[PDB]
């Protein structure tokens, strides 16, 4: 007879779900995962490779996706990957086993933890199933929860013996409707449409408006019309680190992302360009999250700002907007386009000198005694993804650490979600599982993958993962032997560094790959570096490539980075 | 120089605030009242009194009000009004001082408690002050989570030595516009609209429809709304304890508010009568905190069901509609309207049987040997409030008990929120601050309350402040020296009572009235108790009037109230 | 069949349990409260008096007990109590129904609220029953957690439906030993005993001593111990409030409790007379919470201290002592006096203009225009007391106020827990529960009750408790128609009053009383309060006395108030 398990997965694929991302543990005498047609598991080497390959599934199909832990340490290691989607705003439903029912008691019971009281402060819903028929309205709740602005996970936490049982359960009975929201759930605060007129009434009077767009944009459907109004009406759009790709490559509105680190990384007053001469902000699907701060806009003259967000503004000490429209960001944009139906084209304000010095850095022919400098490595990125790619097509994954910066200034994205890195949570070792889910929601298309050494190394483990489900992403491994973003702060604090804290011995990322069945090989030059990746693209196998690099810190020029 | 407790004062203000309802505790030297002109200190006997009045004037007036307790027991104290704001929804802004900053150790510092923790399960959000200068914009946060549906209380904790501080305040500097939404923000689903055309075509379809409308409705400000459209289609309208009034005493259409426990009162088949040919329920701004649970309308034929809220369904595993619109309900009255306009009036169904045995209760001339019963003290109460408000006014408040039910029954309201009780929490002792709330947000109309001697007597010293304040309620004790209601629980459950856990020794209210300042008197049938409330409704002072009462149980008759 | 309600009163009476305080709700269909022989129910009008009582009676006898409330506004009404037995230190297990198993949805179902997340921060053990036989040993597991150093409540939250079921029990197998601890079970540090002798080494260095005893030493059963040690080696003994007693009225070494506001009170250098000499202060069951601060004792020249309690001591920011000793008090003292065998006697030094001060004001002769001094008033309560009980009986409760403070330097104790007031939690209302809980552990003994107009009428309504269990309490309200302490605190923090947060109108107390079916009378003076007293002492039944008093404060005398 079916049990609770047959009913869990059974509701998941009512949802859309297709697969469970993670490690199962002793829950596997109550679960095979072969109950239900339709869904089947991904095993991975560790469960925050499980959580994080869910989220990103997530992120680009639009749809609730799922991971799966061990009761105890299980749920703990999950819990990276669930704070993962909680900061970076994904619906996932994560689940985790838990002791018998009759035996729980936190602390004391083996591998006994408070799962739900854990995960709770970082969760949109969190809940212990207590009896077995009713998991099917506790995974209903999950989605609607997790499926509400601002997005994010829903846990539920499954003892063993309740797992395994059929008492209350009737398969003969078909389930209700799923409803699942074809889009995410959002705040609208009463009279929204005034406020959107007002802000239309600060366009009329500016001169140098900017949009500045973030992923919430995208989550509501809003990209095609977000482009239509800036090109009626002749206004830049500048992007968060993931919005990049709202405007294709090479459009004269492109106006480019924000990164902190961009004045220091550049050498040059890149955010006074940006920002100074431009009289009025919109904010459009702001998040505070995303390390888009106020700070980093107010450059120059004084700004005028209009905040547009499905959700009541969480950050008043920080962020005190002119005008704050509650709504959905499509809702907002066909309403404005309304109001300012009749308006003149603005004249835009000039950062070709911004321009310049990008396009400067990736042409950059200098060689070097340390290794490549990470602009070079992007460069030779961009010139493959584009040949590779049909148009509109690839993705682009980034770890973390002080190469990520160098993605947001220099990567191509030409669709949205076309470079994907951790928005607000920001934990090293993200990019294998990232480049999973990229994979996964666009079999069809090149995924190239960059990591730091540092970052690499905390999750190398799911390269076998990698080689096991055949996945063709292509990965670049930029090696300094050093946490080298951690040094740079290191210097900025202190002016020095500290070793002991910052360093590594050298690991040989090629003969590492070799060991987990991922062809590999080391490039040293643009030459060499543009060969190894022609090879992995044309491969359809997975392959690695190391490059050693080096920086050179300009600690003085990272004083945007403040708080 | 000004301090926190002056910005805080200040900000309150900002939003509308004009009193603060509670007792004040040693943080009496950091903050006296007097602080800022136009907010004034309401002090009370118990610090239950004082966030229960703060709740019925928010959702009478439809705007954040404030109370106030010391730290530890008096923040334990408030918890009861928290507990009655969040249950019973309304936007509540509860403060509570704190030990020193520097000397915060919960349960171990005198009258040290973790109020947060203790507080945060039961609000929309609770927050301790750290920064002085900071309070400001707690407060709009405070007040932005409050507002937003489901609407409640929030909760700021604030230690004594920086509730005295000035450091980082500066009131040369106008604070910023406070923006108080003017109805709660609320979540909306997309593709609502098609949702509300498919909720049409049922209605188009439908034989018998009926609009059952909760108190959501009233805070959207859908009211005239739903009246307009009930009178164009002919669609009955049921309602809540608390959405008593939508429509007018008299009108054809008001159908009456449903009580689990009406089929018992009135021996009387008397939610088949409601609901058996129904084919079609709109669950108008539905919550089921209100207690109108689907098993009371699942009567006679099978029938859909439309849900209308601004909040994403909680309860799946109670109540599945068949169509569900998440959204703002005057946004769907007025979309609505405009998918029914060609649509044409409908047959209601005869209800006149129902209409005919609530008549007869209420007429009952008999004359008892053992007390009044409480449908002749009802309808005594019902003749002077026509009698001494004008049309479309006055207020019946109710506190909880047995007889309660019998005043969902029976009670006048004249308007919406004429009849006033507690939906979701069901405190006994909430009479008293109800009716200082309803009077002090009503000051020009009469204000009766009705209470058993068990509630009553519970919170009977608040009798006090309403002598100080000079607010002309006129109280009806119904004296039955029981806890009637759970004497009929003991009967349900075991077939027989239990005195120890239900009985009272005598008390004589009319004098503990006149030990409190306010004249009082004794009523034991019609005649006197008409006398004794035309003699209150014009006195200009408050009054009290204890009658005597009895009960005829029929525990059998109770099977509505199954959960 | 016997149902977890029978279950869980025969455990309770297994642990010695032969009353259960409270209000009981719509449980009441699942729980009658005869089911067990030897177990009764006593209701009171509120349950903030139920869960006091419990705590008093628990106090005394030293064993745990047990209070009851309904669900939501049942439970909170209840946090009060268990608060005051947080900080306060009492074994008490605290018993709340909830909404049923399979509607628990926290501020959606009809009074449902999350209990366990609410009353876990404020509770040694806190836990929600699951599967109805489990009651058994949640109970024990209640126990356990209550009688473990810092002693206190323990809380179990019963669903109606399984409250109410026979699923799993059988009451044909006899329940293992409850086990019962006689004392509080304490923590224990390796090497105490070494600490003991480092103690012993600064005891023989020491010119004047002194022992600073607290409520945990009399939890001990440390009392005869103490007072064998003090007067061999000739050393003082100071108390906090409820330590008054431990040595008998008229003791040499008995040199009174600590009170912060003392200097303010006598205005008077209180604390430099009875400290400043001192150069080693022994802390003997020491405990933050019942507020005599290291600050107080600082006076004159530097002290060592030594610190002996059963707990790792949980504010070093604040108490650093010389010698930390954790361990049991009575384990202490045993080995104290082996290590002090040989020792001569102390010189102990003066405290008699102190103690004239005192005695002053215990006989002042003068009659005042606006009523009686606080003083005079516990003199003549001092008097009557002496003449009513026997010696070492009888027991003065005091409410919370201003007149608190006078109480602990002017009331008679003549045993251990002969004065009775809120130690740590400090709640208004305090006085009538902790007076039935006092009457009913000593039910031959005087039990006088004082309270203030404010602290009294917070809770008043219990006075029908009183008078329906028939206890002869003998009842003194000290009227002045004000929060005078909040007053005190108005003037001392802005040098001015502000009336709306302080002042009430007149409240008879005598008509109260009597509205109550409670003897009661006014007293104006020594002559009829004597007067009263002593009718009151020889009545059998429950008295009331109202007395006008008025407070003349310098606010500049309250310097030690200081935090
Ligand atoms: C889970 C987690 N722990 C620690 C950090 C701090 N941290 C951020 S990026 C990073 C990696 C830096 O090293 P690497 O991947 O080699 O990038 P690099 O800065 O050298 O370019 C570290 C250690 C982090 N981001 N996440
Ligand atoms: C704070 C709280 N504790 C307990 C209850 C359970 N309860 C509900 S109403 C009520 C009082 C019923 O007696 P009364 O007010 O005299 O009205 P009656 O039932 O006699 O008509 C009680 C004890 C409650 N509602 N609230
Ligand atoms: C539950 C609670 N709320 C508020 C306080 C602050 N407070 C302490 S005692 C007290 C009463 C003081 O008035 P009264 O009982 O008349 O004694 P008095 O100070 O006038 O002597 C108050 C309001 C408190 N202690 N407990
Ligand atoms: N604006 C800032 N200071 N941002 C901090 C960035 C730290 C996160 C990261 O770069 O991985
Ligand atoms: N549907 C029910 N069983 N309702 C129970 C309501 C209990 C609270 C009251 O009667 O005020
Ligand atoms: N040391 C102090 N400041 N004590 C404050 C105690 C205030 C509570 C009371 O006096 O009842
Ligand atoms: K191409
Ligand atoms: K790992
Ligand atoms: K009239
Ligand atoms: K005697
Ligand atoms: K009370
Ligand atoms: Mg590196
Ligand atoms: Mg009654
Ligand atoms: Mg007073």
């Amino acid at each position: 007879k079916p049990t609770a398990a047959h009913a869990l997965l059974s509701r998941l694929r009512d949802h859309g779900v297709g697969k469970v991302f993670g490690v199962v543990g002793r829950e596997a005498a109550s679960i095979l995962f072969d109950e239900v047609e339709g869904i089947d598991f991904v095993l991975t080497r560790h469960e925050f490779t499980a959580g994080v390959a869910a989220d990103v599934l997530a992120r680009i199909t639009g749809r609730p996706q799922a991971c799966w832990a061990t009761l105890g340490p299980g749920m703990t290691n999950l819990s990276t990957g669930i704070a993962t989607s909680v900061l970076d705003r994904s619906p996932v439903i994560a689940l985790a086993a838990q002791s018998e029912s009759h035996d729980i008691f936190p602390n004391d019971t083996h591998q006994c933890l408070d799962s739900v009281a854990i995960v709770a402060p970082m969760s949109k819903y969190a809940v212990e199933l207590q009896r077995p028929h009713e998991i099917t309205d506790l995974v209903d709740s999950a989605v609607n929860a997790a499926m509400t602005e601002p997005v994010g996970p829903s846990f539920i936490s499954l003892p063993v013996d309740l797992l395994g049982s059929s008492e209350g359960i009737d398969t003969t009975v078909p389930n209700p409707p799923a409803n699942t929201p074809a889009k995410p759930v959002g705040v609208v605060a009463d009279g929204w449409q005034k406020a959107a007129d007002q802000a239309a009434a600060l366009l009329a009077e500016a001169k140098h408006p900017v949009l500045v767009v973030g992923a919430a944009a995208i989550r509501s459907g809003a990209v095609p019309a977000i482009r239509a109004l800036a090109e009626r009406l002749n206004i830049p759009v500048i992007t968060t680190y993931i919005a990049k790709g709202v405007l294709p490559v090479g459009h004269e509105l492109n106006y480019g992302a924000v990164t902190g680190y961009m004045d220091g990384i550049l050498n040059f007053p890149a955010l006074q360009t940006m920002f100074a001469p431009v009289d009025l902000v919109l904010t459009v699907g702001y998040d505070y999250a995303e390390d888009l701060r106020p700070s980093m806009w107010q450059k120059g003259i004084e700004k005028k700002t209009v905040r547009i967000s499905p959700t009541v503004n969480p950050i008043p000490r920080v962020y005190r907007p002119d005008v704050d429209v509650v709504t959905d960001v499509l809702a907002f944009v066909e309403h404005f386009e309304t109001a300012t139906a009749s308006f003149g084209a603005k004249q835009r304000h000039d950062i070709e000198p911004l321009r310049a010095r990008i396009a400067e850095f990736l042409a950059d022919p200098e060689t070097y005694e340390d290794g490549m400098r990470v602009h070079q490595v992007i460069d030779s990125m961009n010139t493959v993804m584009e040949e590779a790619a049909e148009p509109g097509e690839g993705t682009i994954v980034s770890d973390i650490g002080f190469f990520r910066h160098y993605g947001v200034l220099f990567a191509r994205a030409d669709q949205p979600f076309g470079f994907l890195t951790s928005a607000g949570c920001s934990s090293f070792g993200y990019g294998i599982p990232a480049a999973i889910g990229a994979q996964m929601a666009r079999p069809d298309q090149p995924t190239f993958l960059i990591a730091g050494d540092g970052g690499f190394h905390s999750n190398s483990s799911d390269l076998e993962t990698i080689a096991r489900l055949n996945l063709p992403i292509v990965t670049v491994v930029v090696n300094n032997d050093t946490n080298g973003l951690i040094e740079l702060y290191q210097n900025i604090g202190h002016h020095r560094s500290h070793d002991p804290a910052v360093k590594f011995g050298g690991v040989d990322f090629v003969a590492l790959a070799e060991a987990n069945g991922v062809d590999a090989t080391r490039a040293t030059n643009r030459e060499e570096l543009l060969a190894a990746l022609r090879k992995g693209a044309e491969l359809g196998r997975p392959f690695l490539i190391e490059v050693p690099v080096n920086y050179d810190f300009q600690p003085g020029g990272f004083g945007a980075l403040s708080i």
